């Protein structure tokens, strides 16, 4: 890399390992649009394997970026409408609290009040339906942000149901080929294995946990040379060939919401840059409910924003921020789940030290 870059990048991170224990990371800066590599620690401890630009991390809810943009891009298919009612893809869901409740608001944790977590004990899919069935709002649709696997798994799901794909076929032919992200999985291949990082929770080597929506809402795995090329595409989507990934893209970073500083995507969150560093410093840290001003008609994705996303596991801590103005970008993959304004603050000092 130039030396400007291999500075504050390792004058940053190195005290952040240090600080949080991370037992192993992999960080990428997109500077001028290109991209650069670095790596520390350990994949998995117990067989001394070092990260590589091929270690899988596990993104948690970063995944939901992916699931953001496949929605988009269905939406630019024409298959689906975020205006659409969520029965009309689940006519099933007939108690009368889903009257009213788009697409929009499950892909935007608008709907209600759905729980962060899709319970342990819903096994099959009509657990699941009765899950749904059962649920009650504490609010009506489009008033109250609550940050929710349960509401973006569910969109994630619903948006493929057109295309007549599973989830992760749709994923896998719609974004992850396209984009050329041939070593990112929904589901770690056994051939991947070897690169797969152990996460690490209180020492312990854990692997994610099957769960009802995981794939759609906290399951991809990813390198950081893959995820790397997630942030060139989503900081130029008009350079993507696909017409309504192009678009899907575009979609994701459209405003829909706006809650204090920030306005939310499709997935990603958003902000005006610059940036008040404390704004999204705390604004990061891990129930916040919050009133939500509806921007009618959603923004079109701002050039002038930062454009971030948080995800965990509980052995894994992920992080991606760019702005699109800039042409300006990182993502940290860490197996370990350290605090989030940590990450936050590591990635703020690393850009605004390059813009
Ligand atoms: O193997 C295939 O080509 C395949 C997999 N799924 C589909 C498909 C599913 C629903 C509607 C259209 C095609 N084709
Ligand atoms: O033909 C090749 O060189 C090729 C295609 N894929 C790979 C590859 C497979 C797994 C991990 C990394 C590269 N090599």
């Amino acid at each position: 890399a130039p030396q400007q870059i291999n500075d504050i990048v390792h004058r940053t991170i190195t005290p952040l390992i240090e600080q949080q224990k991370i037992p192993g990371m992999a960080v990428a800066v997109i500077y001028q649009g290109k991209p650069y590599y670095f790596t520390w620690g350990y994949a998995d401890i117990a067989k001394k394997q070092p990260v590589t630009q091929q270690t899988l991390f596990e993104l948690g809810s970063v995944s939901k970026t992916f699931t953001g943009v496949l929605g988009g891009d269905a939406i630019a298919r024409g298959e689906i409408k975020l205006s659409d009612p969520t029965t009309k893809y689940w006519p099933e869901l007939t108690a009368k609290q889903w009257n009213g409740i788009t697409l929009l608001h499950l892909a935007t944790y608008t709907a209600g009040g759905l729980p962060l977590q899709v319970p342990d004990e819903v096994k099959s899919s009509s657990d699941l339906l009765r899950f749904y069935q059962n649920w009650q709002p504490a609010w009506a649709p489009g008033t109250q942000r609550l940050y929710a696997n349960s509401s973006i798994g569910l969109f994630g799901a619903l948006a493929v149901k057109p295309s007549g794909l599973s989830f992760e076929q749709a994923m896998q032919t719609r974004v992850f080929q396209p984009l050329k992200l041939n070593h990112t999985w929904i589901n770690v291949p056994p051939a991947e294995e070897k690169n797969y990082a152990w996460g690490y929770r209180e020492g312990k080597a854990v692997h994610v946990s099957p769960g009802a929506l995981d794939a759609e809402a906290y399951g991809v795995k990813s390198t950081i040379e893959d995820m790397a090329r997630w942030v060139q595409s989503n900081l130029k989507p008009l350079d993507i060939n696909e017409k309504t990934l192009q678009q899907g893209i575009q979609l994701a970073q459209s405003r829909y919401w706006q809650t204090g500083d920030m306005y939310q995507g499709l997935g990603w969150e958003m902000l005006d840059w610059p940036v008040n560093p404390d704004s999204i410093i705390n604004g990061s840290d891990n129930l916040a409910a919050r009133p939500v001003k509806a921007i009618t008609p959603p923004t079109p994705a701002v050039r002038a924003s930062w454009v971030h996303k948080t995800g965990a596991t509980g052995g894994f801590g992920s992080y991606v921020a760019f702005i699109p103005e800039k042409e300006l970008g990182i993502v940290m993959l860490a197996n370990k789940n350290y605090p989030n304004p940590a990450r936050v603050d590591a990635a703020w000092q690393i850009l605004n030290a390059l813009q």
